[PDB]
């Protein structure tokens, strides 16, 4: 019965946050391979789940409009102050992206050109667990197919929140749920393939070897290099996936994920080749070197600059 809200339909239930498009463009962020939990259900209206609640997000030129669906058959109302703070933290709007863009552009002419069109590409502050297992599913995959895997994984293992039109929303499952004896077999049935093993195995590892999700919070306050190494002990988690989690979940802005995409960008757009390393093609050593290159160039928010180029590279 209940359906997706729009700003025209039910404007009484919405609430705004002052946000220029220099700071945030929804359409360049919510589907740029950071989160896989957002979909443009109706034009310019992005629906998705955040911390066991569903949101719908739209924006004008200088406002970010948002509405919440609590789901527990309570009185529908506007977002509260605390829910708005949660969304503020999610987009990290405390950090000025306008000043970052100008800073990166001063030492990078290529970024300057791309920054013209692609403004408001910022990093989401994601839940560690959600980020971890999502990016375990990302190996040899694509954003469309990953989005399917994660959706199905949440329906099978996660708690139901609400239904809107013909879309049922589920919260992300806890580690215990993914660590069960039947979890791998079920995940293979859902089409994850070899990734099903890593999902189950990393669930068990975090519980048994690292002591639950408190560990991921410890890595959030630990240094980048400490957190990175710790993640790489998990099944299915290497340097690429570890860096993604660092950048997107563990508040390491200097983390620069190096996969085939950024290796292409580095070579084509910056003319970079591995100098310190001997081998011409990709390698663990050469990928690490390229990460160091971008940190040296861009500085302590190098991962944020990387996301601007990554997002721009998706759009042909
Ligand atoms: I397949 C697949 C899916 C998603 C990604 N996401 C990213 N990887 C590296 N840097 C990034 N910055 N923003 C997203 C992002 C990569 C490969
Ligand atoms: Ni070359």
């Amino acid at each position: 019965h209940m359906r997706h809200r729009t700003l025209s339909s039910s404007p009484a239930l919405w609430a705004s946050i002052p946000c220029p498009r220099s700071e945030l463009r929804l359409d360049l962020v919510l589907a740029s391979g950071q989160s896989f939990r957002w979909k443009e259900q109706s034009p310019a209206h992005w629906s998705g789940v955040l911390a066991d609640q569903v949101w719908t997000l739209t924006q004008t030129e200088d406002q970010l409009y948002c509405t919440v669906y609590r789901g527990d058959d309570s009185q529908v109302s506007r977002p509260t102050l605390e829910e708005l703070e949660t969304l503020h933290k999610y987009f990290q709007l405390d950090v000025s992206l306008a000043q970052l863009y100008s800073h990166w552009a001063s030492v990078d002419s290529h970024f300057q050109r791309v920054a013209q069109k692609f403004q408001g590409v910022r990093l989401l502050r994601q839940d560690p667990t959600e980020c971890l297992f999502s990016f375990i599913c990302s190996s040899n995959n694509n954003i469309a197919r990953i989005t399917g895997m994660v959706e199905r994984l949440c329906q099978a293992f996660g708690p139901r929140l609400i239904q809107l039109d013909d879309v049922t929303y589920h919260g992300f499952p806890n580690l215990h749920a993914l660590a069960g004896p039947e979890a791998e077999t079920h995940l293979r049935k859902l089409g994850l393939g070899y990734r099903a093993r890593y999902v189950r195995a990393s669930a068990k590892a975090i519980l048994e070897e690292q002591g639950g999700p408190a560990w991921l919070q410890q890595l959030r306050v630990a240094p980048y290099e400490e957190a990175h190494k710790a993640l790489c002990t998990l099944p299915g988690v290497g340097a690429k996936v570890a860096d993604c989690i660092c950048l997107m979940a563990l508040d390491k802005p200097q983390a620069v994920p190096v996969d085939v995409h950024v290796w292409q960008i580095a070579h084509r757009d910056y003319g970079w080749h591995p100098k310190t390393s001997q081998a011409k093609g990709p390698s663990p050593l050469a990928n690490k070197e390229l990460g160091n290159f971008f940190r040296n160039l861009w500085g302590p928010y190098a991962g944020w600059a990387q996301a601007v180029l990554f997002s721009a590279d998706l759009r042909q």
